[PDB]
C-alpha cells in the first residue's frame, strides 16, 4: 500500500485534494451553534381548573396526570406546578437522545386515558401536551426616543405591527410580549347591574348579537332572474369600531321606551391589561419581546432572521420609536467560535515551528504540516455525513486532534530522514524502507489514540453527548491521520524531500548547530540514564508506586464540577418583594438597583433592561427581573470587567439591601438545561408532612445556607405564602336552584378574571372585546352576594346563595417533584468553590434539617452527579478497550501490560496540572483524561514495538530497549512537543470561551508534559521487567 | 482480464445474455410516464369557517395556521388563500426530495396544537390535511346527444352512478364535480307569505320538522301543512311556495361544443402512476357507460396520457433512428460488415444493463431517462469502435490472425478505454448531488449516463475482444479493399485528408504563437456567447392542449359570463376550426377563484398529424388567439398553455408573488398590483401578464339598528334566520330520491332577492306573535370587500402569473418583472414561486455544477495518468467544444435552460474524450523516449480514423433529436442541438489544438528522464 502510493506520487495528491474539496463544502454547509442539544427533552402537560384553589387544583387534575404520566418510557423525572390562577402544569422531563415527537405521542396517549378522571370542568377547559422549548433567543425593547410615544402606545403598536411577523419567523416557536395592546374593556358595575336586574350574562350576550359579522347570502344568486345586473355578497352586519357604539348597546328596550344601555350599566374603555408589564430600558419607558427558540432549530439562524425582520420592520417605524437588543446570545457564540478558530490556527503554527525545530529542513517541515489541512477537512467532512454541527465541543475535539494526528506523519517524516541522514539512502529509498519499518508503529498509534475515544461515545445523558461529539471528531481524525500517514506523507517524503542529507548541506553554525548539539548530549545523557535506571530496579519501582499513591490522593483532592461558566456578557438580576407588595414599591427597587448599575459599573454595563411585575397573567406584583448587558469582552477589564466579579460585587450590594431579595444570576451553562447558574435542587418531602412544615424546613434551609461561607446566592424558585380566595360553588346546590354551571362558570370568570367575548375592528386591526368587573370588584368573599346569575325559570338567583368565598392564606404557587410537595431551591458556590463542593454542603445542609424532607438534584445538578458516578466506568472500559487492542495488534500479553502501566505517568501530570492551574474535575478533564491516556499509550508503543521486535528477532532484552530507547528518542519528543504546543494557546486563550478552552487544555498539557519526561525513562523499565518475567519463547 | 476471455468468448456470450435478458425482464417492469417526481411535494391545510368574511376568516383562522406551521422542516415557502365563501386553505411546499408521508404527518402533529386555538365553529368543521394532489389527469364531460336531459339530470346521474365508482379506483386521489345531484328546491314567495301573514321562518320551522319516511315526490312537499285554521283550513307549503327539484348548488353552469353538459374533474392521488391511473379509470367509465340512458354520453376534455404516449413513442423512435445511424456510420468507416456488427451489439446489452440498473434504482421510463439513452447510444459505442477500429488497423499493417490482433490490441489501448470511461463518467457524477427539481432532472441524466458508461467499458473489455477474436474473418483482404466503389473513392479522400490533416498539424506545431492568440479569441467569444445567451428552465410542449380563463368585472352575473364563453366558443369554432377537436368550458370556476364572474374553458387539439407543422402549432393559435382576446374589452381572456411540469405549477411561464413588505393594507397592494399590470402591459417582452386571483367585489351590507329591533321585540337571531333563508339557503331537512338521500333547500324565488329592496318584502315574527316588516328595522348600504385573500410566505400578496413574449425567454421576462417591481411604490417587494423559484435556483446553481464537475474530470484524468501535465493538456480543450454547444443554441434559437446545462456536461466529457484519445499515445510515446514532435504526430495519425469515426457516431445518433418532429420535439430539439453542435466543433478544432496544448505543456514541462 505504501510503496503503490510512493510510485504513484499524483494519485496521493489527488486523493488529498479531494478530501479537502469535501471539506470545503462541508464547512460551508455546517450549522454552527455553541452546544448541540446537550438537553433532556421535556414534554409539558397544562390543565386550566378556572375559579380553583391551588390545593384543590393539586389534588384534583395535577396528582391525577402525575398518577397517569407514570410508566412513561425513557422518563428521567416529573416536575409539577398548582398555580392559584387556576392553571396546572406538569412538566415530564425524559432522557437524553430520545426523540420529542415519540414522548410527545407517548403522553398523550397516556393523557387520553387521564382526561376522563380529571373534573368535568378542566375537560372541557382543554390540556395541551407540547415540547416545552423556552429558550429565550433575544429580548428587544422598544423605546420612544421623542417621548412622544407613550408606554401603552409603544407596546400597542408592537403588538400590532412586529409581534404578528416576527411569530411567523422560523425557528421562532414563540415569542412573549412584555405589553398588551388595547382591547375594547367593559368595567361592568354590579351595582347597576342589580339596579336594572340584568345578569354578566345578559351583557354578554347582547356584546355577541350586536357585534357581530354575518354572512346571509349573496344578492343576485346563481338560479337569477333573466336580466341581471350585480352578484354580490350580504353581510347582516358590522362590527363595532368606536368605544362610543359599544355605549349604545341596548340590552333590553322597556314597554314605556326607555333602553338600559350599556354605558348606562357600565364603562367601556379602550385600554390595555390592569396589571401590565413596567418595562423600563436604561431608566426610560419601554415595550419588550421575549423571543423563544422553536425546539429543534439553530439559534443562530433563527436570531439573524428575526433581526433581519425586524430591520425591515424598522423601516416603516413611527418617528421616535426604534428598538433595543436587550438580550442576545448570538454575540458570545460568534465570539466564542472566532477565538477557537483563532486558536486552531496559532496551534497548527506552534506545531509547524517545532517541527521546523526538530527538522531544520523547510520540506520535511512541510510534509507534515500538509497532513493537517486534509486531516481536518475530512473530519469536517465527516461531521457532515454523520449530521453534526461547528459548535465548541467538535472544535475543541479538533484543536485536541491536530496533534495527535500530525504524530504519525511526523514519526513518519522523521524516520525516513533518519535513514537518509545515517545510511545515506535516497529520498524514495529511504521513504521505502522507513515505511516497511514502521508500519506497525503508525497502525499502533492510531489503534491507542482512537481506541480510548471509542467508549465514550456509547454513554448517554448530556455528559454522553458531550462525550460523542468529542469522539466522533477525534477517531475520524486519527483514521484519517493513519490513512494520510500511509498514503500522502510517503509519497511525499519521496518526491517533495532533497537529498540535501547526500549534499551534506548540515553543519551550518547557527541557533541550529547549537540546539543539535544540546540535543546530541542530552541523548546520551539519556541513555545512560537509562541503562542505570534498568541496572537500579527497585529505587524507580518505588518511585512508581510513590506516583501511584499521588496520583490517588489528587484523585481524591480534585474538586469536581460539571462544565466551567463563560462571561456571556450578560447576567439576570431576579428582585422579589415581600408577599402583597405593589408594583411601585417593586419599581422603586428597580430604580434604585439601575442606579447602582449606572454609577458603580458604568464601566462595563452597556444596558438594563427591566421587567417590573409578572405580567397581565401574574398573580403578584412583586417580582421583577433584569436583563443586563455587559461591553464587549474586549472593551472591559480582563481582571474586574469579568461578569463573574461584576456579579460577586453586585451580590455583595444586593446582600447590603434588606428591602427585598434581589439576586444577580448568570445565565446557565446550558440553555435547555437549567433556569439559571449554579446547583438546582428539590426539597422533596418524603414524610408527608404539611406544606406549612415544608416551608419552615425551606425557610431553614435558606437561613442555613446564608450561614456558610461556601455557598451564595442561594435562593428559592417560587413565592412565598399569600392570602388567595377561594370560590368554592357547591353544584349540588346550584342545580338544586336549577341554575346552569356553565352560565355560573361563565359570571365567575367575567367578576373574579376577564372574559373574552368576540372581537372589533379598530384602525382595520381586530382588537379583542373583554368584559371584567369593576375595579373595587373582583368577586371578593363581600361582594359575591351582589353578582346574579338567573336560572332556566329566569328568576335572578344570587351567586352567593350556591357558592361561598374566603380569604385564605396559602402558596400562590404549589410545586409537585416526583410525587412529593417539594420547594425547588437553587444557589451557586462562593468563589473558589466548585459545583460539587457546593452540592456536598447543600446535602449536609438537608441532612441537619428535621427527618422527613430530603433532596433530589435536579437538571444540570442531576446530570452532573451522573457524570461523577459514571466517571470511572469511562476510565475503567476505555482502559480495558485499549489493553485489548494492544494485545490483538502485538499477539501478546506481555506488550500491552508493559504499555498500560505508564497511564499513570500522564494521570499524574494530568492531576497537577489541574490542581495547579485551580481547576476542576469537570467534563472537559474528564475527556482530557482519555487523552491523556492515549498519548500515553503512545509515547509507551514507540518504544515497545521497537524493543519487541528486536527481542523477537533475537537481539538480547538490554541492548534491544537500549538501541529502541536511542532511536526512538527524537519521535516521542518531537511528537510529544507538538501536541504540547498545539494546546498550549488553549491553556493560554484570553475572550470568550476562554474557560472552556483553559479547562481542556491545561490538564492534557499537563498530562503530556508528565508523560514524557517520565516514559522516556518508565517505559524500558516496565518493558525490561515484563520481558524478564515472561520471557518469549525462543 | 481481455485474454481471459478473449480465451473463453462462451463465458462473455453468457454474461451478455445474463445482461440482455435482466434488461428485457425490466423493461416490462418499469413505469412509464413523463416526467419522475420532479415537483416539490405540497400539503394542503383546509379550514372550513362558515358564514364568515375573508377578512375576518384570515384575522381568525388562515394566520393561526400559517403561526403554528411555522418550523417545518424542509419547507420551502407557504401560501394561503382566504375566500369569501368560508373556507381558507394552507398550502405548504417542502424541498424537492421530502418524503409527502413524513411532511404530511409533521404538519398533523403541529397543527394538534394549533387545533385549540381556532375559533370553535373551524374546530367543529374540521380541519383536514391531505397531500396536494392538484393534477387534473382527466376531465369528463358528459352530455345527452338526443337532448332528453337537461344539464341537472346530467349532472345527477353523474354524482349518482358516476362520480363515486370512480373515486374508488385505484389511484384517484379526488374527483371534482362540475355539477351537484338533484335538491327538492322550495321557492318562497313574500307575497304569498304576507298574504297568509307568515314569515320564512315558520315556513322553515315547519319543513325541518315535518319528518326511511321521507317525502318523494315535490307534490308531496307541496301538500306539507303549515298551519291549520281554526275553520279548518289548512295552508300548505304550495299555496306559499314553488316546489321544484333542483340542484343542491347552483354554482357551475358546463358547455361542451356549445351543448349543456356536466363534467367531472380527476386528480391524481400523490405517488400513482399517471397512465395506469388514467387507464383504469377510463375503463371504470366505459363499463359504468353500458348502463346509461339513451342519449348520455361521455367525452373526454382534458387528458395527458396521449401527449406522454406520443412523446414515450416519438423518442424511442428517435432513439432507433440514432442506433441505425450509428451503424450507417461505423460501415462507413469500417467497411467489413462484421466489424461494424462488434460494436453494433454492444449497443442493446449496454441499453439492457441501463434498463436493469434503473429497475434496480427503482427509476422509470420517462422523458429525461429516454434522453439519458439516446445521448448514451452515441456515447458507449466509443470504447467498442476503439477496440474493433485498433484490432482492424493491426490486422491491415501487421497482418496477424484475428486473436493475435485482439490480444495486441487490448493491450495497446488498455489505458485509452478506461480515460474514456471515466472522462464520460466524472462528469455527470456531481450532477447527481444538486438539489431540488433541477437536481432530480439531473440526477435522472447522470444515473442513466453513469451506468450507460460503467458497462460500455464493461462490454468493452469483455464481449468486444471475444467478437473481435471471432467474429472477424482473418481475410482482412483477401481480396483487398474488394470495392472499387464508393468505398474506394471514401478511402482515398479520407487517406488525402488524412495527410494534409497530418502536414496542418506539423505547420501549427511549428507557427505555436499565432494559434494561441485565436485560442484565447475563441475563450472570448465563449464568454461573450454564454453572457449573451439568454436562460429558461424547460421548454414548452405542443401538448395538444391549452385553457382559456375568463374574468370578468367583479360583480358580473352567471350570464354576462356565459356571454363571453359563447363569443370565445364562436370564436374558436370559426377561425380555428381546423385545428381544435373539442372546447369544454365551465361557468362558474377559474384558476384565480370561483364565482359568477370567472369561467375556465378547456380547449383539445387534434393529433399533431392533422394540425399544421408550422400555424396549426399550439404556441401559433395560442398567440393569434391572445391577439383576438385582447381586442375582448368586456372581460380579461387569457389563453395559456398546461405548465411543463403539472405539479409544479398552475400554468406556463413565470409565478411571482407581489407581497407587501410594508404593511400598508389590502388597498395599497390592490394599487401596486394594478400598476404593475399596467406597466406589464405597457411593456412587449411580455405577454399575457394577469392577477392569479379575484379583484374586489361589491357588498350589500345589512344594517341593523338593535334599539328598533327591540323596541318591537323582534329577536336579532330570527332576523339572521330570516336573511339566511331568503337571500342564502336553508338545509331544513332530506328526503329520498330513488333510493338515494339528498337534500332539501328552502329559499327566496329568483324576482324576490334579485334587487337591494328586496330586503323590505321580508316580515319577522316578534315576540307577541306580530309581524313585523323589515324596512322597519333594516337599511341596506353598499360597500367593497374581497371575495379572496392570498398570503405568500406571511406577507399579504397578490399572485402575478404571465408569459415572455414569443422569442422572449422567462428568464429575460423575470427580469422585466423585477424592475418593473422595483418602479412600484417602495414598500412592495416579489418572491418567485412555483417553477420560477426552481428556475432562479438552477440559474444561480449552474456555475458551480460546471466548476465542480470540470474539477473533478480534471482530477479524475491527474491520478489515472499520473502526471498534471496529461490533464491539463485535456482539459484545454473544453472550451473548444463549449463555443460550439453555444454557437449551435445560439444559432437555432434556444435558451440556457436545464438541458442546455446537462449538454455542456456531455460536451465536457466529448472534448475530454477526443483529447484523451490523442494525448495517451502521445504522452505513451514521449515516456519511451521518443522525440515529442515525432511522438505527438504519430499519435494524431493514428488516432485521428478512431476520433473520427467514434466523433462522427455520436454526432449521427443524436442528429435525429436535434430534427425531431413528434409530441416532445422541443425537449429533443433542446437537449440535442447544443451537444450536437458542441461535437462537431470538439472534432474540428481538437484534432488541430490537442496537439499544440500537448506540445507546449510538455515543453514547458519537458519530461526528467
Amino acid at each position: 500500500m505504501a510503496n503503490f502510493f510512493i510510485d504513484r506520487p499524483i494519485f496521493a495528491w489527488v486523493l488529498a485534494i479531494l478530501l479537502c474539496l469535501t471539506g470545503t463544502l462541508a464547512i460551508f454547509s455546517l450549522p454552527v451553534e455553541q452546544y448541540p442539544d446537550l438537553a433532556p427533552p421535556n414534554v409539558r402537560v397544562t390543565a386550566n381548573y378556572p375559579g380553583a384553589s391551588a390545593q384543590t387544583l393539586e389534588n384534583t387534575v395535577t396528582q391525577v396526570i402525575e398518577q397517569n404520566m407514570t410508566g412513561l418510557d425513557n422518563l428521567m423525572y416529573m416536575s409539577s406546578q398548582s398555580s392559584g390562577t387556576g392553571q396546572a402544569s406538569v412538566t415530564l422531563s425524559f432522557k437524553a437522545g430520545t426523540d420529542p415527537d415519540e414522548a410527545v405521542q407517548q403522553v398523550q396517549n397516556q393523557l387520553q386515558s387521564a382526561m376522563r378522571k380529571l373534573p368535568q370542568a378542566v375537560q372541557n377547559q382543554g390540556v395541551t401536551v407540547r415540547k416545552t422549548g423556552d429558550t429565550n433567543i433575544l429580548t428587544i425593547a422598544f423605546v420612544s426616543t421623542d417621548g412622544s410615544m407613550d408606554k401603552q402606545d409603544i407596546a400597542d403598536y408592537v403588538a400590532s405591527n412586529i409581534q404578528d411577523p416576527l411569530s411567523r419567523v422560523n425557528g421562532v416557536g414563540d415569542i412573549d410580549a412584555y405589553g398588551s395592546q388595547y382591547s375594547m374593556r367593559i368595567w361592568l358595575d354590579p351595582a347597576k347591574l342589580n339596579s336594572f336586574q340584568m345578569t354578566a350574562k345578559d351583557v354578554t350576550d347582547a356584546i355577541e348579537s350586536q357585534n357581530a359579522q354575518i354572512a346571509v347570502g349573496q344578492l343576485g344568486g346563481t338560479p337569477s332572474v333573466d336580466k341581471q345586473a350585480l352578484n354580490a355578497t350580504i353581510n347582516a352586519q358590522s362590527l363595532l369600531q368606536t368605544p362610543e357604539q359599544f355605549r349604545d348597546i341596548t340590552l333590553r328596550v322597556n314597554q314605556d321606551g326607555s333602553e338600559v344601555r350599556l354605558g348606562d350599566v357600565a364603562t367601556v374603555e379602550m385600554g390595555a391589561e390592569k396589571y401590565d408589564y413596567l418595562s423600563r430600558f436604561n431608566g426610560k419607558p419601554a415595550s419588550g419581546l421575549g423571543v423563544k427558540l422553536a425546539s429543534g432549530a439553530n439559534e443562530m439562524a433563527t436570531a439573524e432572521l428575526v433581526l433581519n425582520r425586524l430591520d425591515e420592520l424598522a423601516q416603516y417605524f413611527p418617528h421616535g420609536l426604534e428598538y433595543k437588543v436587550a438580550y442576545e446570545t448570538t454575540s458570545f457564540v460568534k465570539a466564542s467560535i472566532e477565538d477557537v478558530v483563532k486558536t486552531l490556527l496559532e496551534a497548527i503554527a506552534l506545531v509547524f515551528l517545532v517541527m521546523y525545530l526538530f527538522l531544520q529542513n523547510f520540506r520535511a517541515t512541510l510534509i507534515p504540516t500538509i497532513a493537517v489541512p486534509v486531516v481536518l477537512m475530512g473530519t469536517f467532512s465527516v461531521l457532515y455525513a454523520f449530521g453534526y454541527s461547528v459548535n465548541t465541543l467538535t472544535m475543541f475535539a479538533m484543536v485536541l486532534a491536530i496533534g495527535l494526528l500530525v504524530d504519525d506523519a511526523i514519526v513518519v517524516v522523521e524516520n525516513v530522514e533518519r535513514i537518509m541522514s545515517e545510511e545515506g539512502l535516497t529520498p524514495r529509498e529511504a521513504t521505502r524502507k522507513s515505511m516497511g519499518q514502521i508500519q506497525g508503529a503508525l497502525v499502533g498509534i492510531a489503534m491507542v489514540l482512537s481506541a480510548v475515544f471509542v467508549p465514550m461515545a456509547f454513554f448517554g445523558g448530556t455528559t454522553g453527548a458531550i462525550y460523542r461529539q468529542f469522539s466522533i471528531t477525534i477517531v475520524a481524525a486519527m483514521v484519517l491521520s493513519v490513512l494520510v500517514a500511509m498514503i500522502l506523507t510517503p509519497a511525499l517524503c519521496a518526491t517533495l524531500l532533497k537529498p540535501l542529507k547526500k549534499g551534506e548541506h548540515h553543519g551550518q553554525k547557527g541557533f541550529f548547530a547549537w540546539f543539535n548539539q544540546m540535543f546530541n548530549r542530552n541523548a546520551e545523557r539519556y541513555e545512560k540514564g537509562v541503562a542505570k535506571i534498568l541496572h537500579r530496579s527497585l529505587r524507580w519501582i518505588v518511585i512508581y508506586v510513590l506516583l501511584l499513591g499521588g496520583m490517588v490522593f489528587l484523585f481524591l483532592r480534585l474538586p469536581t464540577s460539571f462544565l466551567p461558566l463563560e462571561d456571556r456578557g450578560m447576567f439576570t438580576t431576579s428582585v422579589q418583594l415581600p408577599s402583597g407588595s405593589t408594583q411601585q414599591q417593586t419599581l422603586k427597587v428597580v430604580e434604585q438597583i439601575e442606579k447602582y448599575y449606572f454609577t458603580h459599573e458604568k464601566d462595563n454595563i452597556m444596558s438594563v433592561f427591566a421587567t417590573v411585575g409578572s405580567g397581565p397573567g401574574g398573580n403578584g406584583q412583586n417580582v421583577a427581573r433584569m436583563f443586563i448587558r455587559l461591553k464587549d469582552w474586549s472593551e472591559r477589564d480582563s481582571k474586574t470587567g469579568t461578569s463573574f466579579a461584576i456579579i460577586e460585587r453586585a451580590t455583595k450590594a444586593f446582600n447590603q439591601i434588606k428591602e427585598a431579595r434581589v439576586i444577580a444570576s448568570s445565565p446557565p451553562a446550558i440553555s435547555g438545561l437549567g433556569s439559571s447558574a449554579g446547583f438546582d435542587m428539590e426539597l422533596q418531602d418524603h414524610a408527608g408532612a404539611g406544606h406549612d412544615a415544608l416551608m419552615a424546613a425551606r425557610n431553614q434551609l435558606l437561613a442555613l445556607a446564608a450561614e456558610n461561607p461556601e455557598l451564595t446566592r442561594v435562593r428559592h424558585n417560587g413565592l412565598d405564602d399569600s392570602p388567595q380566595l377561594q370560590i368554592d360553588i357547591d353544584q349540588r346546590k346550584a342545580q338544586a336552584l336549577g341554575v346552569a354551571i356553565d352560565d355560573i362558570n361563565d359570571t365567575l370568570q367575567t367578576a373574579w378574571g376577564s372574559s373574552y367575548v368576540n372581537d372589533f375592528m379598530d384602525r382595520g386591526r381586530v382588537k379583542k372585546v373583554y368584559v371584567q368587573a369593576a375595579a373595587p370588584y373582583r368577586m371578593l368573599p363581600d361582594d359575591i352576594n351582589l353578582w346574579y346569575v338567573r336560572n332556566k325559570d329566569g328568576g335572578m338567583v344570587p351567586f352567593s346563595a350556591f357558592a361561598t368565598s374566603r380569604w385564605e392564606t396559602g402558596s400562590p404557587r404549589l410545586e409537585r417533584y416526583n410525587g412529593y410537595s417539594a420547594v425547588e431551591i437553587v444557589g451557586e458556590a462562593a468563589p473558589g468553590v466548585s459545583t460539587g463542593t457546593a452540592m456536598d454542603i447543600m446535602e449536609s445542609l438537608v441532612k441537619q434539617l428535621p427527618n422527613g424532607f430530603g433532596l433530589e438534584w435536579t437538571a444540570m445538578s442531576y446530570q452532573e452527579r451522573l457524570s461523577g458516578a459514571q466517571a470511572p466506568a469511562l476510565y475503567a472500559i476505555s482502559l480495558l478497550v485499549v489493553f485489548l487492542c494492544l494485545a490483538a495488534l502485538y499477539e501478546s500479553w506481555s506488550v500491552p501490560f508493559s504499555v498500560m502501566l505508564v497511564v499513570p505517568l500522564g494521570v499524574i501530570g494530568a492531576l497537577l496540572a489541574t490542581w495547579m492551574r485551580g481547576l476542576e474535575n469537570d467534563v472537559y478533564f474528564q475527556v482530557g483524561l482519555l487523552t491523556v491516556i492515549g498519548l500515553s499509550a503512545k509515547n509507551a508503543i514507540l518504544i515497545v514495538e521497537f524493543a519487541n521486535e528486536m527481542n523477537q528477532k533475537g537481539h538480547d532484552l538490554f541492548e534491544a530497549t537500549l538501541h529502541a530507547c536511542r532511536q526512538r528518542l527524537r519521535p516521542i519528543l518531537m511528537t510529544s512537543l507538538a501536541f504540547i504546543f498545539g494546546v498550549l494557546p488553549m491553556a493560554t486563550s484570553t475572550g470568550a470561551g476562554s474557560g472552556g478552552q483553559h479547562a481542556v487544555g491545561t490538564g492534557v498539557m499537563g498530562g503530556m508534559i508528565s508523560a514524557t519526561i517520565l516514559a522516556i525513562y518508565f517505559v524500558p523499565l516496565f518493558f525490561v521487567l515484563v520481558r524478564r518475567r515472561f520471557p518469549l519463547k525462543p
